[PDB]
């Protein structure tokens, strides 16, 4: 009837338009057609106000963990009056990430490249001649009766020497962290069928007229210094840096300029009465590739591409304050509806991959859930997503385990492990 | 006289009963007969209210570090009126923990299991025969005049070969972390002779009608990946993972399926004119057990049982809000009364155990104290407990140290180190 | 005219005097003649009050990251009235630090100290005689025709043995962490030409009548366990602990009591018909010093002196509350004016030092800036200081890089790398 006295519909439309325009003018990005976002988180709130002339301007302040997928609800209502609409504070993305650089490939030794010579008289040359990266071997006093090349009559004299380098079958690629790690956090104001989002970092709070948000955090040091990569999966553990040949994964290293390895060749020889000796070479470098096979896959790490991303729980706290005018505000939340539609587990006890479980999950909302098991877990919370159905986790189950149980939010499921 | 006009006694009894019932109905656990809890912590508070009809409903909000043993006091008073009672927010437990799994035992080499054979003619067999886990050794051309088994006349021919594996005396057990680490935090509402407690984690704030609490935190990565255990004590440092034989602690590994070691045996032999050669074996594997002796004990780690617990300082912040009705609220605290009843220190400078001190402490309260020394310390704060009298700490004191001084809260003590 | 009705000048002087006296009486330290401090940080604020009789006493509460150099502004104004003065909350210092202790020196092998003997008859002695820390070598059956010392006629008998220890040229000094690490945080109340400062730690908030501050934090584990030091610079990576001789940096260790190394000497000998054999010794220990050359310098670490300091981003949150009486309060900030006056970069891609850049920066304020680059960086924020003009950073630039770009706060600069 009148713009003086608006009905509830146009009053709410006006308020949401005002918020949207404020956020957009302060560089929040509008996102549309997002999946369902039904807030799980509610904590205490602080409510306050100031009056200008005779008009009360009230606010609500609260905070939410900087946890991927988590959101909190605020209901907006007329003073001592009816509910109008909801504002959701939604932590749309939390990940840690760092750059990595390629160091070398490794794998088992499958052959030896070798060179050798012998001399009838004189002592072994100093040094033993060799290519860079090749290790040497030699024996003095190699000329003797019954053990002569053709035409040599020297006794307890001469030399047999050479050099060698392993040949490997490449199986793992090894990378080193080549940046500081950093948090990547995006937070959204979610209103009915529209969201307004922005990355947030610790030096620059998000400021609009009605809504302010900031992250409080602490520098993290969560990501591994060296990793090994096989078949798109990230392994961590006892891994040599480039140039180190300690007896652990990656003691033989194939990279752009050649191969690196060390060790004392297993070198001997067999005699002939009037022919060159045969070199018996049973090992060149030491190679501890079997250590690579025992590296543990870290399911929290994924290759983004080099760039690695780590799934993490909380990276801090998002504070927020909402001041719309003369309103009442209250927090709300709802437990998510999650079902574990299926669960398959296979693996073993004390093993590198432990007990690997594939879950199919249904959820009515983007959110974050507690994950529990009768086994030990390698995450405490898992982000759930209507647009993703398949989730995988790694478990550490005792040898005395006949059923694996897993719960996500309030959902439970069990399976007998697939051996 | 009247339930309309209650005296102070029954008014306070009613309010504390109302709180207790609220907390219990919202799944807080009632604890009784706890030791003295006299709060040490006070910071700024936020005070606020709303009136419904004509009744004011006021609150106080504040926060306290998630630190084991720490507590904060809130005094409840009539508006512009007398004090009624106190509510204490008490951080009853903070620890980090993770599961571990057994990898192997190690210790010094005390003998060699060995096998050997010789052949009169021919070259060394390929491969040298051996059991799994045994390393091999061989020498070609072992038959010669003056150096023959009975009936052999071969010259610069034949072979002497064998295999070996160390025997160790087990001294340390080595474990690997086999779960994510997690915080274990319990917080209590402490009123006169009754406490109401609950574990708290980051996804689920503690909600009752009158009192809300939450923890804000960040994922931690505080606990070691590999440890060595001797006599109930946890050591950390240069420790091989299972299957790695780098020259550091644990290069020889005794586990369920056998022993793991590597190296080039120190193998030679002595001749007889018409009898088998004697094998001289001065070393089989390399063994770097002396590195285990230099591992540092980490006094913050304890075996719970595998499960390890770590003592830590802050793991985050506990926020809390209290809204009882029409009251005034103010924070309070009191310095703890701590005495160092005795102190004994023994050790040395640059040593694995450093300077080890046993303290006997008295305290009038569960609490958390700053610990200081003229030496370097391995903790900055220590939890104090009326039910525990003995405390031990590790110090790093310079060679130029003749008296060790230590303070805990306001208490001081000194001793000459016991060498 | 009257002390009843003060002008604005003496009213502001009175209020600032009252604050200064309060802070000083509560053990804040007065600092004078500090560089310009113009606050960059503003987030949401909470405003509140209580009236006593008829006098309103109002407050403002907010928080600021515990970040070195950062500050936040609060403007103090008459109620519905004019601005009076400003209070700045200034995080004057944030660093992490720990003590370290000297382990050993290492560098390349440049010679071998050796001893040897031979015997005409008998087998090699058990053990081979040697000094502590020397490795042994021996060969049985060393006496033969054509290969005898003067007067020996033994055949396939006798022994040649000895011991050896590397000589190195010292290049790096290796230290181990010998304390817990700790935060060192100082915060100031900054008013016109005077600041009031105090260290703050998590157990003890800073309390005065008008202003309270606290730090909320979490235990950090940011600093390396072992480091290598060369020319005042700190290197981190694959570094042996004292007594460990794995094939990585520091496998040969010179310390107070001697040298530590391990390995199988490359030992052989040459014959004479009637003179002692010549010992050919081509290597004693294994030495993996070339690994030290590939260690990465960590520019966030500096030697304070042993004591090491680490530059870090946020270590937590500083909360603060200001209550002066009947005032209005509002937050404010200003973007810093920073210029990159020059930038020089030199280095290479995949290299230990990466791409090293020296910057000359101008700034109108102590502050904290975001640092960005087209290359990868090893810090995300950098503290800027009017009293410091030279800043250096390390970059990880791809082989496909022809111009290095760097921004600090809003300033940008680029250079072609100096190769
Ligand atoms: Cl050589
Ligand atoms: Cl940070
Ligand atoms: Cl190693
Ligand atoms: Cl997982
Ligand atoms: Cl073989
Ligand atoms: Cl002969
Ligand atoms: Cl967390
Ligand atoms: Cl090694
Ligand atoms: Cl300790
Ligand atoms: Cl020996
Ligand atoms: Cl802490
Ligand atoms: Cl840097
Ligand atoms: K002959
Ligand atoms: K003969
Ligand atoms: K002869
Ligand atoms: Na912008
Ligand atoms: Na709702
Ligand atoms: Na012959
Ligand atoms: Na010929
Ligand atoms: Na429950
Ligand atoms: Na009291
Ligand atoms: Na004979
Ligand atoms: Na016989
Ligand atoms: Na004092
Ligand atoms: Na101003
Ligand atoms: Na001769
Ligand atoms: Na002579």
């Amino acid at each position: 009837k009148s713009i003086n006295h608006p009905d509830i519909e146009n009053y709410i439309a006006a308020l949401q338009s005002d918020i949207a325009n404020d956020l957009t003018m302060h560089y929040f990005k509008p996102l549309k057609n997002l999946p369902a976002i039904i807030p799980q988180y509610k904590t205490m709130t602080l409510n306050g106000d100031k009056v200008s002339n005779g008009i009360r301007n009230s606010y609500i302040e609260s905070h939410i963990p900087a946890i991927n997928g988590l959101s909190a609800g605020i209901n907006i209502a007329m003073p001592n009056g009816e509910s109008l609409f909801s504002i959701i504070i939604y932590v749309r993305r939390v990940i840690n990430k760092a750059s990595y650089r390629f160091l070398y490939e490794t794998g088992p030794t499958i052959g030896i490249n070798a060179k050798h010579e012998e001399v009838c008289t004189g002592k072994c040359p100093s040094p033993i001649p060799h290519q860079d990266g090749w290790v040497t071997f030699s024996k003095e006093r190699s000329s003797n009766w019954g053990c002569e090349e053709w035409g040599c009559l020297a006794i307890n004299d001469g030399c047999l020497y050479g050099s060698c380098q392993d040949i490997i079958r490449p199986e793992y690629k090894i990378y080193k962290k080549s940046s500081i790690e950093q948090k990547d956090v995006e937070v959204c104001i979610t209103m009915a069928h529209e969201s307004f989002c922005s990355t947030v970092d610790v030096l620059q709070p998000l400021i609009s007229d009605r809504i302010q948000l900031d992250i409080q955090t602490i520098q993290m040091d969560s990501m591994p210094n060296i990793i090994a990569v096989k078949n798109g999966k990230v392994y961590v553990g006892d891994i040599n840096d480039l140039g180190s040949t300690a007896k652990k994964c990656g003691s033989v290293q194939l990279y752009s300029e050649g191969i690196i390895g060390s060790g004392t060749p297993k070198f001997d020889y067999v005699c002939h009465a009037f022919n060159r000796k045969d070199v018996i070479l049973r090992r060149c470098f030491d190679n501890s590739y079997q250590s690579c096979l025992l590296l543990e896959q870290d399911n929290t790490l994924t290759i983004a591409s080099m760039e690695v991303h780590k799934k993490v729980s909380s990276v801090g706290t998002i504070n927020y304050k909402i001041m719309l005018g003369d309103f009442d505000y209250n927090a709300y939340s709802t437990q998510a509806t999650v079902t574990i539609d299926e669960i398959r587990c296979g693996g073993c006890y004390g093993c590198p991959e432990g007990m690997a479980c594939a879950l199919k999950l249904s959820t009515n909302t983007i959110g974050s859930c507690s994950i529990k098991s009768n086994c030990d877990t390698y995450i405490k919370i898992i982000a759930v997503d209507p647009m993703q159905s398949e989730y995988s986790i790694k478990l550490n189950c005792p040898l005395a385990t006949e059923t694996v149980s897993v719960s996500v939010c309030s959902a439970s499921a069990y399976t007998k492990p697939s051996i």
